């Protein structure tokens, strides 16, 4: 079963936080990251293909966000008014896809 | 400021993957250097990263597991039972006075 955990739950505004993801199922063809809680292009932060390692942004990729080869977002300078929401969709080999939502709190 | 590596996480289960992540780079920088255990050694070293034209070149300690990223961060996947743990980070300054800073992980 999906999930996110934030390394740490609590960020200092400014400093990094890693979105660790548990339970990642079999045969997948990549990874989508988006800002928020829902999947939706316009708040798109990558599109990472496995077999080929290529990341490609989307349109809320703002520069902090680094995604790992393990699906892991890392977002760095994080900012006060991030209500910290952040999406993962899972794209299978037969897009029968998942999705799981974390979150941090800025302070 | 003061260089420093944090593991992501710092116990990491075997045949999983940890995160080193870089904290207080200085300014003006060529690039990374990443040694497997505790010194800056040629025979120890998994990769040379030059950010400018972002070139990562591996060198002798280069196993296939490890992988650096454009921040300095260092992710090493496949971790070995037998592996205790240290990784070292230069960074090399355009005037090369340069600055090392050792991270470690614990295998269980
Ligand atoms: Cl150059």
């Amino acid at each position: 079963k999906l999930t996110i955990e934030s390394m740490p739950l609590s960020v200092a505004e400014g400093k990094e936080v890693l979105l660790l993801v548990h339970n990642l199922p079999q045969h997948l063809f990549g990874y989508s990251w988006y800002k928020g809680e829902r999947v939706d292009g316009n708040s798109q932060i990558v599109g990472y293909v496995i077999g080929t390692q290529q990341a490609t942004p989307g349109a809320a990729y703002s520069g902090r966000e680094t995604i790992y080869t393990n699906a892991s977002l890392l977002i760095q300078n994080v900012t006060q008014n991030d209500i910290g929401f952040y999406t993962l969709q899972v794209i299978k080999s037969d897009l029968v896809n998942e999705e799981a939502t974390g979150q941090f709190h800025v302070y």
